[PDB]
């Protein structure tokens, strides 16, 4: 397995038609997972499965600008399961990141950070065994 937290450079930033694929297995009794598409210290797109937020499972998405988190976007469809292998696909579209988990569409996140070419790393952290993280153009 790859070492978590893992940094995946995104050379030249992201662009529409770029597909990022993350394969891993959720740890037993997981609490949290995060993907962080970063523009320097800013987080353009934070994708954060929470397994126990007041006894509910929820995906929280947000952006961090100058160390401040913005308005959260929440999704109660929750396709992750402790102990189980998953696939996350993040497709960059012109106006949003489009996320599918285990081949099922999950959510879209409209671009708040609009300098897509400056979003040039992806951090992967939290309660997973990370098998692979890669990108390709579709
Ligand atoms: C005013 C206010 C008060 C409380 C909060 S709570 C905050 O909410 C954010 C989304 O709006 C982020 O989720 C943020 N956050 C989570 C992580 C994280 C992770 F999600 C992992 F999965 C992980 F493995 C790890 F190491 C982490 F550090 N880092 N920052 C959270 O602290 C936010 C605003």
């Amino acid at each position: 397995p790859l070492i978590v937290p893992y940094n995946l450079p995104l050379p030249g930033g992201v662009v529409p038609r770029m597909l990022i694929t993350i394969l891993g297995t959720v740890k037993p009794n997981a609490n949290r997972i995060a993907l962080d598409f970063q523009r320097g210290n800013d987080v353009a797109f934070h994708f954060n499965p929470r397994f126990n937020e007041n006894n509910r499972r929820v995906i929280v998405c947000n952006t961090k600008l100058d160390n401040n988190w913005g308005r959260e976007e929440r999704q109660s469809v929750f396709p992750f399961e402790s102990g189980k292998p998953f696939k996350i696909q993040v497709l960059v579209e012109p106006d949003h990141f489009k996320v599918a988990v285990n081949d099922a569409h999950l959510l879209q996140y409209n671009h708040r950070v609009k300098k897509l070419n400056e979003i040039s790393k992806l951090g992967i952290s939290g309660d997973i065994d990370l098998t692979s993280a890669s990108y390709t153009m579709i």
